[PDB]
């Protein structure tokens, strides 16, 4: 869900941005602030890497009580979790596409964070990993 | 999530649907299969009156192992926790409207299922309310 950030100070002023538990995130900021929005960024587009090279994605280390920390939408919290039990369950991209009876050209665009996907689609293709995909509040 | 069903002989020949949760959602089929398929309109139908009524919506009873059920979309079930997280707040539609900083349109497809709504954007709503909405893959 959240992924915690380590603002390092810069010593020619600002701060520099990194994740524990993602090396190729790496930014940096005029301020705390703009550091944080920039972190953002530098989580999301790393992420994009991981989908690419269709390696695992690490999930969150716990929060402590005094870190910083990024929280990913849900669009991508559920592509992200999906991606790692694809990953596992060690069948291919066209064998899934088989199983959700939709062309491939749609598996592709479910293993992308810039392509919209509804969220119910997303489940679908959990269920026909063997995984159900459900929601917790508070 | 899932809702119990009541599966009762009907005496006018077929099979009788009822939700133990929900009272007002009741239909029937020739066949348990068919009534099962019928059963889940009619789930989804009875949610319609509980989102224009403004009727807080109960949650499903623990299932045995050997029970029936009816398993409401993600789309729908983040709705419906959406609808009680706000019936709870006692606060207008403007004023959640104002809190997520979008027009009042966008509220009215929030608490509607017929209207597609994206999963980013049910998660700002329940976080205006308070609310933190996750999901869980099992």
């Amino acid at each position: 869900m959240r992924y915690p950030v380590t603002l390092t100070p810069a010593p020619e002023g600002g701060y520099m941005v990194s994740f524990v538990d993602i090396p190729e995130a790496l930014t940096q900021g005029e301020t705390v602030a703009e550091a944080m929005e920039a972190a953002k960024d530098a989580l999301l587009t790393a992420f994009d890497f991981y989908f690419e090279d269709n390696e695992l994605i690490p999930l969150p280390s716990p929060l402590n009580s005094h870190d910083h920390f990024i929280e990913v939408p849900l669009s991508v919290a559920s592509k992200v979790l999906l991606l790692n039990a694809f990953l596992q369950s060690e069948i291919t991209q066209q064998e899934l596409a088989r199983r959700i009876g939709k062309p491939k050209q749609e598996i592709t665009r479910l293993f992308n964070l810039h392509h919209a996907t509804k969220i119910d689609a997303v489940q679908l293709a959990a269920k026909a990993l063997g995984k159900e995909l459900s929601l917790v509040m508070v």
